[PDB]
Protein backbone atom coordinates (compact mmCIF):
# COMPACT_ATOMS: atom_id res chain seq x y z
CA UNK A 1 0.00 0.00 0.00
CA UNK A 2 2.03 2.92 1.30
CA UNK A 3 5.33 3.43 -0.52
CA UNK A 4 7.11 5.68 1.96
CA UNK A 5 9.02 8.60 0.49
CA UNK A 6 12.21 7.93 2.42
CA UNK A 7 13.27 11.49 3.20
CA UNK A 8 13.81 12.84 6.73
CA UNK A 9 15.25 16.22 7.66
CA UNK A 10 17.64 17.88 10.05
CA UNK A 11 18.20 21.58 10.42
CA UNK A 12 20.19 24.23 12.21
CA UNK A 13 20.68 27.95 12.61
CA UNK A 14 23.64 30.29 13.06
CA UNK A 15 23.45 33.79 14.55
CA UNK A 16 25.99 36.37 13.32
CA UNK A 17 25.10 39.62 15.06
CA UNK A 18 28.02 41.87 15.94
CA UNK A 19 30.99 43.31 14.10
CA UNK A 20 34.42 42.22 15.36
CA UNK A 21 35.58 45.57 16.70
CA UNK A 22 34.60 48.76 18.54
CA UNK A 23 36.71 51.88 17.97
CA UNK A 24 36.04 54.00 21.05
CA UNK A 25 37.55 57.45 20.55
CA UNK A 26 38.67 60.19 22.94
CA UNK A 27 39.63 63.07 20.65
CA UNK A 28 42.61 65.24 21.46
CA UNK A 29 42.84 69.01 21.88
CA UNK A 30 46.57 69.29 21.64
CA UNK A 31 47.43 72.84 22.80
CA UNK A 32 45.43 71.71 25.78
CA UNK A 33 45.06 73.66 28.97
CA UNK A 34 47.89 74.88 31.18
CA UNK A 35 50.11 74.65 28.09
CA UNK A 36 50.55 76.77 25.00
CA UNK A 37 51.31 76.53 21.28
CA UNK A 38 52.82 79.43 19.35
CA UNK A 39 53.03 80.18 15.65
CA UNK A 40 56.17 78.76 14.12
CA UNK A 41 56.75 76.71 17.26
CA UNK A 42 58.37 73.29 17.48
CA UNK A 43 57.84 70.39 19.84
CA UNK A 44 55.90 67.24 20.73
CA UNK A 45 52.38 66.44 21.91
CA UNK A 46 51.22 63.08 23.20
CA UNK A 47 47.92 61.55 24.27
CA UNK A 48 48.30 58.08 25.84
CA UNK A 49 44.63 57.03 25.68
CA UNK B 1 -21.78 -40.65 -6.30
CA UNK B 2 -19.68 -37.80 -4.93
CA UNK B 3 -16.55 -37.09 -6.96
CA UNK B 4 -14.60 -35.02 -4.46
CA UNK B 5 -12.85 -31.95 -5.83
CA UNK B 6 -9.50 -32.71 -4.23
CA UNK B 7 -8.42 -29.21 -3.25
CA UNK B 8 -7.61 -28.14 0.32
CA UNK B 9 -6.14 -24.82 1.41
CA UNK B 10 -3.58 -23.32 3.72
CA UNK B 11 -3.04 -19.64 4.35
CA UNK B 12 -0.94 -17.11 6.18
CA UNK B 13 -0.47 -13.42 6.84
CA UNK B 14 2.49 -11.08 7.24
CA UNK B 15 2.39 -7.71 9.02
CA UNK B 16 4.78 -4.99 7.81
CA UNK B 17 4.01 -1.91 9.86
CA UNK B 18 6.96 0.32 10.70
CA UNK B 19 9.76 1.95 8.74
CA UNK B 20 13.29 0.83 9.63
CA UNK B 21 14.51 4.08 11.13
CA UNK B 22 13.65 7.09 13.30
CA UNK B 23 15.67 10.29 12.82
CA UNK B 24 15.22 12.15 16.10
CA UNK B 25 16.65 15.65 15.77
CA UNK B 26 17.93 18.20 18.28
CA UNK B 27 18.67 21.28 16.16
CA UNK B 28 21.67 23.43 16.90
CA UNK B 29 21.90 27.16 17.61
CA UNK B 30 25.59 27.53 17.10
CA UNK B 31 26.50 30.98 18.46
CA UNK B 32 24.76 29.58 21.49
CA UNK B 33 24.63 31.27 24.85
CA UNK B 34 27.62 32.35 26.91
CA UNK B 35 29.58 32.42 23.65
CA UNK B 36 29.74 34.79 20.72
CA UNK B 37 30.20 34.86 16.94
CA UNK B 38 31.51 37.94 15.14
CA UNK B 39 31.40 38.98 11.51
CA UNK B 40 34.43 37.75 9.62
CA UNK B 41 35.28 35.46 12.52
CA UNK B 42 36.95 32.07 12.33
CA UNK B 43 36.66 28.97 14.48
CA UNK B 44 34.83 25.73 15.26
CA UNK B 45 31.43 24.77 16.66
CA UNK B 46 30.42 21.30 17.76
CA UNK B 47 27.24 19.62 18.96
CA UNK B 48 27.79 16.05 20.21
CA UNK B 49 24.13 14.95 20.26
CA1 LIG C 1 37.42 32.88 16.35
Amino acid sequence: SVTSDRTYYGYGDVSVKNEPVNVVVSPFSFPGANASLSSGGQGVFKKPD
